[PDB]
């Protein structure tokens, strides 16, 4: 239906909010608006800078009876300087404090890359490469199972993890907690096929991040390819009556997939969750998928050497 069941015995809905790029100044509205519309699944993350403003909008729809705790699914992640077993606490506690929680429902390694702890989100060398931190995958694993076992967070997951990574944490001896969720970008143009295979082959559900492909984000450049304005997919939802973002959000939906399109957009908050009404037909599906180019938007040049980065990999 409206909600994919994770290991604890936790329902995700499979329709979220996203919130990078939200600015603190808009995100306050965005996510009032979203949970008065329905939303009940926001996913937020430490880099993203806008914590204390999400939060302050679940406060008042809380304190407003519009919802309860219980009722909703907050997502957060763990940033790539805080991989350090002895820092992965402090940041899951100050993203608490910021979103005026006392527990989240899920907690992602945000990127399978440890950058060196301090002040700087992306510490970059002098020559533009990012400076990894001597941390590795199983140990901030290790690390993120303590925030279950102390009741932080209901459940862990990871992002941006390659499936041998992913292999890597199920084959860990000693495993507390398998990872519930694998968060990745995921859209016609990067259709994911045996990494989504993969997952949920081993019953961990996937959620699909950018699947209108993230036209806002900082590096675009003119000539990339659109999803929203790509007219094969605009002849698609006009055979639905919909509108292109609500096929794209329809697409995942359809793949057994959690899907968080941002909008800071009322309008297109409300347009969003207008996705339950109407079904892409095996054709649509068909050739959505045939869309494929492996073609992804969300990764930084400056991290391509880092151990782990996860992208050289097929899948
Ligand atoms: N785990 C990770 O590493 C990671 C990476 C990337 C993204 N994510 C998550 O996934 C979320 C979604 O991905 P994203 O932010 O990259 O991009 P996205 O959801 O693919 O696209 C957002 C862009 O589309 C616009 N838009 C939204 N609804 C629209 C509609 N109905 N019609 C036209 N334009 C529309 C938004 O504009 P306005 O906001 O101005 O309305 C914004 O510019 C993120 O916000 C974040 O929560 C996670
Ligand atoms: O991480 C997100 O959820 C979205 C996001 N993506 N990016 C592109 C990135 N790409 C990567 C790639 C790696 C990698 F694992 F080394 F591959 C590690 C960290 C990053 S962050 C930003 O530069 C970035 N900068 C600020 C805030 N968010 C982002």
């Amino acid at each position: 239906a409206s909600r994919l069941l994770l290991n604890n015995g936790a329902k995700m809905p499979i329709l979220g909010l996203g919130t990078w790029k939200s600015p603190p100044g808009q995100v306050t509205e965005a996510v009032k608006v979203a949970i008065d519309v329905g939303y009940r699944h926001i996913d937020c993350a430490h880099v993203y800078q806008n914590e204390n403003e999400v939060g302050v909008a679940i406060q008042e729809k809380l304190r407003e009876q519009v919802v309860k705790r219980e009722e909703l699914f907050i997502v957060s992640k763990l940033w790539c300087t805080y991989h350090e077993k002895g820092l992965v606490k402090g940041a899951c506690q100050k993203t608490l404090s910021d979103l005026k929680l006392d527990y989240l429902d899920l907690y992602l390694i945000h990127w399978p890359t440890g950058f060196k702890p301090g002040k700087e989100f992306f510490p970059l060398d002098e020559s533009g490469n990012v400076v990894p931190s001597d941390t590795n995958i199983l140990d901030t694993w290790a690390a993120m199972e303590e925030l279950v076992d102390e009741g932080l967070v209901k459940a862990i997951g990871i992002s941006n993890f390659n499936h041998l990574q992913v292999e890597m944490i199920l084959n860990k001896p000693g495993l507390k907690y398998k990872p519930a969720v694998n968060q990745i970008e995921c859209h016609p143009y990067l259709t994911q096929e045996k990494l989504i295979q993969y997952c949920q082959s081993k019953g961990i559900v996937v959620t699909a991040y950018s699947p209108l492909g993230s036209p806002d984000r900082p590096w675009a450049k003119p000539e990339d390819p659109s999803l929203l304005e790509d007219p094969r997919i605009k002849a698609i939802a006009a055979k639905h009556n919909k509108t292109t973002a609500q096929v794209l959000i329809r697409f995942p939906m359809q793949r057994n997939l959690v899907v968080i399109p941002k909008s800071v957009t009322p309008e297109r908050i409300a347009e969003n969750f207008k996705v339950f009404d109407f079904e892409l037909s095996s054709q649509d599906m068909t050739t959505l998928l045939s869309y494929n180019r492996n073609w992804r938007v969300c990764a930084l040049l400056s991290c391509t050497s880092h151990k782990d980065y996860p992208f050289h990999e097929e899948f």
